[PDB]
């Protein structure tokens, strides 16, 4: 998670046990892409504000091996689709995209990071 408290920089914290366990006793039994599981999803990206590497953990806490695969490729395709259109706070001679959208800085890029790795699960059966 990024902790952007109000004027003061941002900084990264890993993931506590107790919070992923709260997000995934709410999804339930919920297929994942389904609107109850979205409705969920999304506000654990916002209470959270999970960098790249966060989500990814997040996916492999939440989803069995097979829908974190699917949504890997999905998610993969999306990305470079994305870097033809220019993305948001995205400089593409700096870092690699996903080490940028690690930087707590890049709040821009993390965002529209986010907004993928949302849109990933439309892919998957259910919904």
């Amino acid at each position: 998670p990024v902790m952007h408290p109000h004027g003061v920089p941002p900084s990264h914290r890993p993931w506590q046990m107790k919070d992923l366990q709260a997000i995934k006793q709410e999804v339930s039994q919920a297929a994942p892409g389904s609107p109850q599981f979205m409705q969920t999803i999304r506000l654990a990206v916002q209470q959270f504000d999970p960098t790249a590497k966060d989500l990814q953990d997040l996916l492999q806490y939440l989803c069995s091996s097979l829908v974190a695969s699917l949504h890997h490729q999905q998610l993969d395709s999306l990305i470079s689709e994305a870097e033809t259109r220019g993305i948001t706070g995205y400089n593409p001679l700096a870092g690699p995209l996903r080490v940028q959208a690690n930087n707590p800085q890049q709040q821009g890029l993390r965002r529209e990071y986010q907004q993928l790795w949302l849109t990933a699960f439309a892919a998957l059966p259910g919904s």
